[PDB]
């Protein structure tokens, strides 16, 4: 709807049927995700971060249901400390920074 | 204004004189920054990503001039790789989260 940036905008979704509680992060590229099960159809994959370099596994074509929408994108699937949806999953939505 | 995020929301913002090319980041809780000399009246903090850890001098009541906005903020200082602005100016300039 809109999200106010003084609390952190956090969502609940559904990775796959596979509930998760997510951060709507516009400084991330991609999505992340530890905790989850996708396949065995990934890709080794490098991500940089704040304090530095990871690596995830890649999942393309993952169904994805947040915020009353549903979404087939690419999930990466690393440890990061919170689980981060990107400008990937942002524009799928079809939000913006509305000033 | 308007961001969608096919393209990293970055634009140039302004602290005390000093453009410095930034990303607006829902991510980011606090706005750190590389490359600026603010002061020595600062209080070296410590926050987390992924990838872990850096080390901040986190500096308060900093006006920035960003998107023809102008505000007095918190932001860190350290070794972030690209230049974040967190919540804390997301909601100094007063934005939302769209869909």
């Amino acid at each position: 709807p809109q999200f106010s940036l003084w609390k952190r905008p956090v969502v609940t979704a559904y990775i796959e049927g596979q509930p998760v509680e997510v951060l709507l992060d516009t400084g991330a590229d991609d999505s992340i995700v530890a905790g989850i099960e996708l396949g065995n159809n990934y890709s080794p994959k490098i991500v940089g971060g704040i304090g530095g370099f990871i690596n995830t596994l890649e999942y393309k074509n993952v169904e994805i249901e947040v915020l009353n929408k549903k979404v087939r994108a690419t999930i990466m699937t690393g440890d990061t400390p919170i689980n981060i949806f990107g400008r990937n999953i942002l524009t799928a939505l079809g939000m913006s920074l509305n000033l």
